[PDB]
Order: structure tokens, then C-alpha cells, then sequence
């Protein structure tokens, strides 16, 4: 039993589960997804932030940038849709028509992923379940739907665990002036005891219709509730052990921390269990703007989750469906295209820790990264070599035998002074997809 | 851009028009005025506390005066209107038959204001806008009108700064026992995060609907809601840096003070703006019961306004308009009175500094109080000396020339030991109305 | 870098080395070990709370015990040593005359321990090292001598962690009333401000001068100075990474939990480290009243750590010195005694993890406990069966191979039923000592 | 009288002398003049933070530094001190024997400041009072005298105002740890209560002593002290309402705030008044390794001023004394230098006020500045045009007459569009120094 306060909550700490899990999936979906559409900017960190909020490349911060007059999305709305059009008219068009659940579950597993995270309610405060709190919700407009229970209910047929993110910090329909630069954040915010009790009794609502297996807050939480997050957390560990929260409250406690390219990234191994998180494209909420060149390869998307969890982090990779409830094809395939590199290679991923360093790399400079399971080392080049000698720098390994992982066959290799040599026959180095993969025992 | 933390907010000072403006117009109007009618007991400060809310002089009181079974106002009501008479009945008899701002607003620029500030919301909880949170309001009721906003507008059109006053600390709507002593008021107060949160909205909503150049709150700021200020004072800055805000919010931060008779009134120079208000008569809101012998004289009101502005305040006088929206005869000239005093002595006044000292007095006790203008100093006498030579006590000069401001003309004058002698002939004294004016360089 | 916020020192968790090192030893020394006395009562949470601190079973509460008068200590004191000696007189006679550090250093790495803490100021205050904070210390009284820097010199010496126990929440040189009852340390406390100051420094002084590996305080930490210890653990983490703290500050963090017979000692498997600790007899510091009765056997050591080290545990075990520095006999037969079983055993216990179960038993009640290393499941019998069939009860094995853990020999076994059945010959049962230990793969 | 809360000290508003002496001489002054050394690394803002405290340019922090070992302040000490002379010793060696205060101040006055404000105690502690809360201090060692109260009354002598530096924030006698990245600054505070008592009674005294005309405090003040602020700067006001303080003390009251080169800056004119402060070279005290090359010419000096003069500010320009008391050749002759350019321009310097817009350029890039008096523009040119034909951009005069200031000259100028045309003859343009200066009314 946890008790409301802080020392005792410490005793909880991330479940196995997620830290053997490596991957989930992310999904930003609303009714800002019916018009999805942003001007592809940039990523976060690179573009100038006296710009951002005026050409935000986050198509799910679509009301946000219509208040901003004169933006582009004004402008593009005015002529889309015109002015006597109200955001929240879109909550009527997000229909849902092609939704199935079942479908997205599927693909989500085929992708290798272990968890998925739907938006429950993003900024613009539109509730997908049905909440009795509010009326702006799914089941009362467009899809007249419980879309997060229906797809909690698919995710867990198929056996993946189910977390919920919910915008505590931000909900536009409490303020009236947009963003327009970081600093605007420190004070346009519902800032009301009002808002306080109404995120805590929704967080709470969807602890006991749902019990998801993540909490996943954004935007920090309201300053007047965040003494009540003390109940909501051990409220909700007392029910469901294994849950977790991340470390967007702003309070002393959380089960793993988030990272953004931008934001807490580290280059090595940090003590703690973390979350990478990005999107396929430049934004979250679905972009028809994006074309392949704003997205990830599947090699920049295996690379990516290598690099995660070789330095002890899950990726939580993000998906922005249409308004119509189908993924667009760009990000599908990219999705199907990890789940295959994950299929070959999933061994070296799920359910490893992190070895005594994360990275090497060869005299050529290809990029080397290493995970383990307790005497098994895997030693995961992010490419794969073309000759078949090859040099890691810095490296000496005390093993007894290293062994081509795909193939499992027996490697020659000796330290070298101080690197290490292989020889990777050129027959193996070709059964090899994206990355040459070792095992070292 | 201000940040929401008092530190930063320090960094806002009172804006150069309020402290040049000296002369603004307060308006106490709503369904008290409909009634219109209270006991003229006398001036605050003069009245003993233990009896002041028994015999209220101030008719806006009204509501509370009727919840005191027996006052006086509870047995004019009980004569007049009948026991079966809620007070909130008055609001569906405000119907404003008469009102038409743009009279008003040239009434008052003709009266020399340069600001207007009328109450949106008193003690008694109605609003004069129409709020979206409560109906109980001039757009549901009575004027099916935005009062608030039709005045803005016209006061805008003739020119003049436009301010709000808005009763945060009292609302009678929330509470059902009235004040009896001043000791009640520490006690009998809304109290919840409700009525905080509510307070907050509203001014919120004044300053995204109207954007006005004041904040004037009154009665402190309920203690819930005193950190939301930090955020409201950045916000409102943000989009209206020229914006001010008085100083009865009970918090850090403050534009300029308020002063009252009995309360903060200086008799020399402070270091820092404010303002002295009092109403034409006793009470704020419209009494029926008062005479011309309860009203300040036109003179009253010119010695008032030199007093002030010689000691760095502005005066902020108040008018009690009727329910029809009629500004009763003996208000209305005395307003024009005034503002022809100011249309012939204004530019001693308007846009001018304290001096050295603020005031002196002559060998015969007439009153004197200074003003300036970089090089040019506004001797005011509150008063006309009937003699042509002038002894003024404790005063030297080191200018080269003192002029009679009306005409322009050069005087003779000559420091006399510890005194000051000038020679005002008698056609110079002849042409001044209410107080004799020279102008040294 | 750490930071000093409870959210940010969340990051630093239990180091590896403490998880891993399972045994280690306090030293409960100071001039309360030169009277070493105290009545021999009884187990803490067996011995009612209303005469606990009459008959305090405690050494090292003497003074507190002779400000008790007519309390059998005070009856003691007067009669050994005379009425007009003030307990700090100890101070002078503690000269730890036959003391050798590195005699105890090795004492205590043969003993097994892998961590060593002496208490450097207990409740009376004196303080074991030069602290420039008080001259009630080793340095300018008694021994004229730093103990605690020359025992942590020894200490690392040996190859052995140093950590420091400090009295944080009590120190008798700034109270003048006893306690009495458990509800009086709810207020006799130092209280002051002064005190939190100096609880701070010494610490600082203790983590500048010997950067201990474990800062193990007792009692709470002052109310007015918990704020500091946000800072204070940054400082130490920030200085020494794999340092570690206890969880008895009583501010939302700590590494590791600590537990006794009557407080938090878990019956199964806890999510986070802990420590249980306990002495060798009744008392921490040295009782010569104590003899064999009063201590717990070789045997009884063993099953004490095996049942902790199953369950998450690392068993933090006292040792009470007299006040010439010699560690009595009777102590030191059971540091060796535990020492040999644990170089016989010790790989079924350092560097093990805990199994999906600590426990089982026999069908004819025969305690189990289980360890892990990767792979291999160490299952250890608390006792030597005498037969060689043996049947556990609810146990199945998905293992291959189950082998007598000290020569390695392959035995029989076979699931049968929701039991497991294991032949044991008895020429290898007899080769154990104290523990049956089996290793199954 | 002021009241002990920050809604009445806000009453308090900048003095008049301050606001209009715009030029002041900080000193910074210590025990760290003695070595007076460090490496010339560049400007605060443009040297990478992670290297900064390692390579400081700022020989006042010769203590931190080297606290480093390896520094290049370290590898400097011992070589030339030695490895057992401990920072401390240096206050033996202040012995300030050159030392004449009446100088110092009558070089200040020749230079055109109007007040004066020494380091009574910078980050290393030590006193240049004879404080008696610690004996480190000028009146118990080095100097054997009291630095601060003779300064003061010498540079009253002069007519000049004298105000107070004090570390409040940092003491180098309460920490043992330097400082090597911003980050630490977070954590390594003296951080007890004691020290917020000794900062309070520090100020205190310094007020009670030599009620200065400034109190500036330095990198924040203690936590648990910042409510104690409340009463020190009442009890200060009403002993000296002339007085005044800075920004750095993390509380919610200040009279004027300061700006360095990466901080506060402003590009235009802020609403309150603030104040420039930098050295004549890169470092605060006294560096042996500077020359020419590290100092601003007279030149650059002037263009300072009346940058930040036209943009409402003051500078506080900041001399680095000897150990033995005397200021370097080279810090005196740029101090004369401003001083001449003072003597000749003062008028359109001293005493004025911001204008519409501080600045303006011509045709081919010449920087202008303006600065107001009631009626007279001051138009001065960042350097002296060679042609006598002056064409300013985007700049219109309302005027009637432009003069050459120096001479008085009435000079022919047209509006000629968005620009201003004025020709001024070679002959007044060789009477100039270092500025052109026009007069416009
Ligand atoms: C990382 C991701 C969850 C982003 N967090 C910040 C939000 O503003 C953005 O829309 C998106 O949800
Ligand atoms: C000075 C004026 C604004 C008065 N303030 C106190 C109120 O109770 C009264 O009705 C009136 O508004
Ligand atoms: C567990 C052990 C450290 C005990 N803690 C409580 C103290 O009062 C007692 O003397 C002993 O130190
Ligand atoms: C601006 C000046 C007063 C500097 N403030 C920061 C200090 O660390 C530095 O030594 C110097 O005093």
C-alpha cells in the first residue's frame, strides 16, 4: 500500500515491464487532425524560437496558430474554411468514418511495438472518451464514440499495454490569446482552482474507467493541484501496481523521465529509466504538408531506437492518423519497415540493459552501439561495414567468443592494442538488413 | 514583455497620460440607482463607525442598508416598495430609458476629464456587461444593453482614456448576512476558490473585451485569488503596457495610490502618483435626498482639484447618474463649472509637476499651491485676494518674472525679507474666476 | 549534474555496489561505551513502550537513562562511578587505549562485510572526528585521536565501503529533559535554528572531509533544516556519484529503505532496496550485562542475512566495542563464525538478485530461501536435512539441471505433482554446513 | 514613514540625485588585489560558459580559482607564493601603504562621477570595515584601518555620493567547494540560517554606520533572509529617504536595476530607471596581465556614457586598485580622459532626460544619441563628421533653431523628407572632441 506523500511514493519504481518494452507507440489524434495541417518548419531546437508559434510545424497546434491572425494557418483557414468557421466546428467533422480499432492494434504489434499511447485530451481540451466533465468530448460530437476505451480494449487483445497522455498543463478552452512566444507559456494557462479540480477529477476518471498502464502528462501540472497529484498517485498505484508516470508534473515524483531532441537527450548512460519521444514527420498531430523528406527513413528509425536503448531508454514513437482514422501510408510503411528490422533483430533490443558503455565506433567512423543480457553482449553497428576487416576503436574484449548474431556463427577476432579487430565474412555482412549485428559471450 | 512574478511587474510604472490626465470622472451607477436613496448622514471620517452602516450615505449600500432590518433604508423600502420587494427586482426596473453614452461622454469632456471609469460591477454583484459568467447582468436584464461597452466606445470616440472599476473584494451575491460594523468586513467576504476564480474570469474578460487604460478594483482582493493577480497584471501589460492598475488589490504591485478624506490623504508632496476621489455629493450612487447643501460648489470642486494636483495626485470625481441614465441638474453643472474653470486655467494644471513645496498661504490666510512646467512655476491662489498688494508668508523668488497668468502680464514683485510681495492691479484681479493665478519664470 | 530539487535527486538511485554487497557492519562506539551498561530487557517491539525507556536495553542511551533518577542506570551510576560524575566526564576516560584500526578493518573483511559504519556523533552529541563545530569531541578529549578518519583509512585500506551514521535528529547537548515515553520525542528535540545549522555543517564537514559511500542518518532530520538537505544531497552526489543516503531524513528522498524486527520488515518481495540491521545482542553500543544468552548464534546470523538477502536486503549488522577499542569476544567469535559460512557460500549470496519468490519449506518444514545470478537459481535450505529425500512443497523447476552447489554434483529431481522431489546423498550432505545449498540452471 | 512590506516600500521611488547623476566609480577592491592576477580571457557573454571558471577573467575571483587545482590561477599561486600560502594570507600582505583616500576622490570628482561605490565585501568574505561580526576585516588585518568609513568621508568631502557594494549572495568563508560551472551557483551558498543572520547584521551596519546613499547588493540574497529584506529597507528609507537600492536581491522592491553586456541591455528606452556597469578593462579587480589592448580607449568610454545615458541609464564604470592602494596608470588616464570630455559636454549629460527616441545615424553610418532638457534637444554624434554637409535619416525637427552646442553657433538645417539637413562648418567641427554636439529648441 502507498501512502499520499512523497517519501513513500519513492518507493515505487518503474514496473519491468516498461523497462523491458524498448518500444511504443505514440498517437496525437483530434480534431485538429480533420484539417492536419502545418507549415513543415522544422524540427524543435533548430528553429528559431521568436518564430516558432507563428509558423508552428505542429499540425496538432492548429488553434493555437489560427489565433495567431495573419499566420499561416489563418491565412490557409480563412481560404479553406473561412472566417465565419470556428475551430470547434471541427469536433463535428472528425467522423472517425474509417476508424477500426482492431486494424491499428494489429499494425501497432506488427511494428513491434510493446505499449501505445493515445492523446486523451490535447490542448485544444477536446476529450476522446466520455467524460462526464465536459460535453466537448467524442461520445457527444463527430465520432459519438468512446475512442480510448475502444482502442484500450483493441490494444489489450493484443496483448500490448495501454497508457493514456493527457494534457494537464495546457487546455485552450480555459484562455483566450494564443502562444506567440516561450515566455507567454509562464502565464497564458487556465491558472484557475476551477482547472485544477476538473484535470484532477478527469485524470482520475480515466484511472477508474480504464486503468492505463502509463500516465503520461504534458505541459506540467496546474500549480494549485499539485499537492492532489500525492492522492492521484498513490490512488492509482494501489489499483494498479505495475502503472507508471512520467515526469511532466512538475512534482518530486515520476517512474521514468521524457527526452526530446532538444530536451534531456543524453550521450551516455544516465542512472535512471527514460522515454525518447519524436515523430515520424516534424509534427505530432497528422500534416498532409509532410512529404517523405519531412520524415525518418527506416534506417534513421532503427538507428534511432538502437541509440535509445543502448543508453537505457524506451523510444516512444509518435503516429499523427487522419480525421478519418486511417494512418497515412508514409508513416505505415516506416512502421511496418522497424517492425521487420525488429522482427530479425528483436533480440538484441527487448528486454536488455544497458552494458558498461553505450557506444564505439569503427576506424571508418561507422557508429557502434551495445546492449546486453547478462553474458551476451550485442554489439549493434548503426550500417553495416562493405570489407570484411574491421576495426572498433577503444574497445578490448575479455570474451571467449564472438559470433555473428543473425547467422550465429563463431567470429575470428583479437584486441588489437587498444581497439578490436573482426572478420565479418562478406557472405554474413550480406544477410544483414540496416545494421551488422554481433553477439559477444 | 513583463513576466508574472512582482520583481518584474516592478518594472511597470504608472504610464505618462495618467500622470499628465489630473482630472478623471468616476461613475457609481446600477440598480441602486433606481431606488436612489439614502439618509445623507455626512462625510466619511466625520460619521461615528458604529453607526455609519445603519445610516449608510452611500445609496449604491443600498442592498446591505435593506438586509438591516430597521435602518432607515429598510423602512423606505418596506413604505415604498413593499416587503415582497426583492432587492434584485431593481434590476428588470434599470432599463435606462434615457441613456445615451455619447452625451455623457461629451458632457464629461466638456467638463475637462481625460478619463472615465464607471463601476462594471458593484458591491451588489450585478455586471453592466454582458459577462458570460453570471446572468445576472445588463444584457439578461433590465437595459438588454452592454452598458460597459457602449460607454467605452463613446468615450473613446470624444477622446478620453477609458478605465473600469470592478468591486473584487465584495459581492453581495455571495454572501447573505450584511455588514453592520467596519469588523464585519474582515469576516462576512464570498471566501471560496469559487468567488476567486470568478473575480479572476471577470477581469480577465473586462481586459480581452475592452482593453482598458485602468484596473480600479475596490475593497482588496479575495486572499484565494491574490497569486492569479501576478498572472493578470503580466497579461493585461502584455497587451496594453500603457494599461495601469490602482492599488486595493492587497498584493506588491501598484501603478499609483488611492486616497480618501479620512484615508491617505497627504498634506505635502509624496513620491509617487495617486489619486484622491470623493463624490459630488455624500454618496457615490445616485441619492435623491441630497440638496445642493450636501454637494460641493463649484469653488469646492476647483480648491479640491488645485489641492490635489499641487501635491502630484489626480482627482477622480464621482457621479451618481439615475436609473434612467439621466445625470441629475445639480451634478451636471456642476461638472460644466468646473470644466470652465479648466477651459481658462488648464494649462496650469494639465501635464504639469509638483514644485518645490506645494503649498502657502498669504499674510491675510488665503491659501496658495504651486504647480510647474519645466521653467514655469503656477502660483494658484484658492481664492481671489480682494487688495491689490500681496504679502505671501515664507516665500522667496529667484526668477526674473512673475506674470497674472490670464492676461500675460508682467508684475512687480520684490522679495521682503522672508516674504513675498506682488502687485496685482485691481482690472488684473478682476479678470480671474474663482482663484487668482501667476506664472513666474 | 545533480540539482537541488527533490524532482532532480530522484535521478540518482542505489548504487550498484550497495545493492550488490549485502553485508555490512555498524559500530555503535562513543563514551557511552566506556560505563557499557545497561539492563538486558529485550527485544524492541517486545518490550512495552511504557517502561522502555525505564529499563532501557540500549548502552548507548546511558545518559538519557541517568537523567532519569531511580532509573536502574542512575542506581548504577551513583554506586560505580559517584553522583557528582556528569555523564560527560566519559569523555575524559574514553581513551581508547588498545584501539587499532586496521585490526578491525580486518576483522570485519573477514567477517565478510563488504561496508562498515560507525556511528560518528550518536545522541549524546560527542562527536568521533576533529568537527570545528563543538570541542566535545575524539580530538580534544579522550582518545586525542580522529577515529573516524582513521577508521576510514583502515576501512578503505582493506578494500571495504565507508559510510557515516549520524545523529541528525537528537543531540542531548541541546536538551536538558529525558525521554521518558515515545510521545516525548515528538518535542524534546533541539528545536532551534542553531541546531539546524550545525546538524548541516557536520554533515558537510563529514561529506568534505571523508566522502563517505553511505550517509546513514537516525532520528529525522531537523524540521527547520530539511529544506537544506536538497542542497546538501546535489553537494554529495555532485562530489561522489556512487555515494548513497538512508531514508530517516524524512523529506521525499532516500536510496534505500532501512527496516528492524518491528519496523518495515517485509514478508515477501519489495520493489525497492532496503537494509535491515540489527546487533549482534540487545544493545548497539556494548553491554557488558550481555552474555551468550543475549546474542544470536552463528547459525542464527546465517539464516538472518540468507532471508534478507532473498528478499532484496542488505543486513546492516552492529558491533558494540568497549572503551578501550577491543571488540569483545563473544562478538567477534560470531563476526568470524558468519564469516567462514560466507566464504564457503558467498557467491549463492554477493552480486545475487532476488527470484520470483524469496521463499518455501519442506514437507516437513525445513525453511528455503532462493537467490539468483543471471541464469543460475541458488536455493538455500536454512538447515541440513537429515534425509537424502527431500520434497518441496509448491515448487516446480522449468530448470535442466539442479546440482549440490558445493562440489558441483548433478542430482535427481523431478516435478512431482505441485511439488518438486530431490534425492541428496547424504555423503554430500554432510559436506554442508549450516545451509544445504543446491544450484539449479 | 515606510512600513516593512512590499506594497508600502514600493512607495519608495528612484531618488532624483541618481537618477540624475548618470555616472558612477564602482571599486572593487580586496585582499585579491595583492595578487592581482588572472588570464585575460575575453567578455563576460562571449566566453564559453564550461570553461569560464577555469579560465576566469576576473581576478577578484582569485580565490575560487584557485580553490581549482590546475587552474592557471593554481599553477600561478604556487609558483609564485607556494603551495602552502593560504588565500587567507593575503589579507597580511593588504596593507594598502600608498593608500590616500582624499586622492582617490578627487580623481573620481576630476572625472566626472557623482558618486562612488567600493566593495565592502566581495565573494572571498573579507571586510573592508571594521565589522564586528568577523575579525577578517581591514581594521584587524592588513591595512589596520577602516577602508569604507575613510573612502566614505573623502568622497563626501568631494561632493560626491557614496554608496555600498556587499556580497550578499556569496561568501567564500561559509563554502569550501568553488565554483566550476554556472550550475553550481544553484547549490554552493553558504545556505544557513547563521549566514542570512550575518548578511542581515552586515547590511545593517554598514547602514547604521555610514548610511550610504546606495545599498548594492550582489548575486542574490540568502533564501531564509529575503523576508528580513522587508525591514532592512524600511528601517534604511526612513533614516535616508534620499537612498536607494539595486536589483539583486531576488525580492519583489528595488529602486533601479542593472545590466552588464549579456544582461538587461536595452536596444531602446525601458520605463524605469537602470544602470550599465562594467570594468575600464575585463576584470572588476586589480589584473597585472591587462594592457591597453584589454581596456576601452577615453573614446569608447564616451560613446558608453552617452549610449546608455540616451537610453535612461547611468554607468557605473568600475576601477580595479592595487594592493598597496594606488590606481594603475592606465585606469587613471582613461578616467581623465572622460573626465576632460565631461568638463566640455556635461550639460548635454548631466541632469537630462530621455527624449522621443535615443537614437538615430546618418547618410554614411555616424551613430547619433539624444538626451532632453524641458525644451532642449541634445543631439550627440557618435564621432566627429569630416564634411560639414550632415544628413540624418528618418529624422524631422519641430525645432526653429539648431546650434552648434560648444560654440553656441546657430547652424542652417532643413527637413528634407524623412531626413534632417544640416550643414555645419569645418571650422565648429575642429572646435569638437571625440563628439560632434548640436543643441536643437
Ligand atoms: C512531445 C510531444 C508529447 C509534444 N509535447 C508538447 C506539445 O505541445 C506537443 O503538441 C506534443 O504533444
Ligand atoms: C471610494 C469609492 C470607490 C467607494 N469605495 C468603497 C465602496 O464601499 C463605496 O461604495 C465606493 O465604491
Ligand atoms: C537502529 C539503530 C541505529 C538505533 N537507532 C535508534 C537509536 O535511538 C538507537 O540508539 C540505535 O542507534
Ligand atoms: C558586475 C560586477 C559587480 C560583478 N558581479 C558578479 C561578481 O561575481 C563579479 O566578481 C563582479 O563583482
Amino acid at each position: 500500500r502507498y501512502k499520499p506523500d512523497w517519501e513513500s511514493l519513492r518507493e515505487h519504481t518503474v514496473p519491468k515491464w516498461f523497462d523491458k518494452a524498448k518500444f511504443g507507440i505514440f498517437i496525437h489524434w483530434g480534431i485538429y487532425s480533420v484539417p492536419g495541417w502545418a507549415t513543415p518548419t522544422g524540427e524543435l531546437g533548430k528553429v528559431p524560437m521568436d518564430a516558432w508559434f507563428f509558423q508552428n510545424p505542429y499540425a496538432e497546434w492548429y488553434e493555437n496558430s489560427l489565433r495567431i491572425k495573419e499566420s499561416p494557418t489563418w491565412e490557409y483557414h480563412v481560404k479553406t474554411y473561412g472566417e465565419n468557421f470556428e475551430y470547434e466546428k471541427f469536433a463535428d467533422l472528425f467522423t472517425a468514418e474509417k476508424w477500426d480499432p482492431q486494424e491499428w492494434a494489429d499494425l501497432f504489434k506488427k511494428a513491434g511495438a510493446k505499449y501505445v499511447i493515445p492523446t486523451t485530451k490535447h490542448h485544444d481540451g477536446f476529450c476522446l472518451w466520455g467524460t462526464k466533465y465536459t460535453d466537448f468530448n467524442s461520445v457527444k460530437r463527430g465520432p459519438k464514440r468512446d475512442l480510448v476505451g475502444d482502442l484500450a480494449k483493441a490494444v489489450r487483445e493484443a496483448g500490448l499495454r495501454f497508457g493514456v497522455y493527457y494534457s494537464g498543463g495546457l487546455d485552450w478552452r480555459f484562455t483566450t490569446e494564443p502562444i506567440r512566444y516561450p515566455e507567454d507559456l509562464s502565464y497564458i494557462r487556465p491558472n484557475t482552482y476551477e482547472y485544477a479540480d476538473y484535470a484532477y477529477k478527469q485524470v482520475m476518471e480515466l484511472v477508474d474507467l480504464y486503468l492505463p498502464d502509463v500516465l503520461w502528462n504534458d505541459m506540467g501540472w496546474p500549480e494549485k493541484g499539485k499537492e492532489d497529484l500525492k492522492y492521484l498517485f498513490a490512488y492509482y498505484y494501489n489499483k494498479h501496481p505495475e502503472g507508471s508516470v512520467n515526469d511532466r508534473w512538475g512534482v518530486p515524483h515520476w517512474d521514468f523521465k521524457t527526452a526530446e531532441y532538444h530536451v534531456n537527450y543524453p550521450g551516455d548512460l544516465p542512472g535512471y529509466k527514460w522515454e525518447f519521444t519524436r515523430g515520424i514527420g516534424l509534427s505530432f498531430g497528422y500534416n498532409r504538408n509532410e512529404g517523405p523528406e519531412h520524415m525518418l527513413s527506416v534506417e534513421q528509425l532503427v538507428y534511432t531506437l538502437v541509440d535509445v536503448v543502448s543508453k537505457g531508454g524506451n523510444l516512444l514513437l509518435n503516429v499523427g492518423p487522419k480525421g478519418d482514422g486511417t494512418i497515412p501510408d508514409l508513416q505505415k510503411e516506416r512502421l511496418l519497415g522497424l517492425g521487420e528490422w525488429l522482427r530479425k533483430y528483436g533480440d538484441a533490443i527487448y528486454g536488455t540493459s544497458v552494458w558498461e558503455r553505450c557506444c564505439a565506433k569503427t576506424e571508418d567512423g561507422t557508429e557502434i552501439r551495445f546492449t546486453r543480457k547478462c553474458n551476451r553482449i550485442f554489439v549493434i553497428f548503426l550500417g553495416i561495414p562493405t570489407g570484411e576487416k574491421i576495426v572498433i576503436e577503444d574497445l578490448n574484449l575479455s570474451a571467449g567468443t564472438v559470433r555473428h548474431f543473425l547467422t550465429g556463427e563463431r567470429l575470428s577476432f583479437k584486441n588489437v592494442g587498444k581497439n578490436l579487430e573482426i572478420t565479418v565474412p562478406k557472405k554474413l555482412l550480406e544477410t544483414d538488413s540496416i545494421t551488422l549485428v554481433l553477439e559477444a559471450v
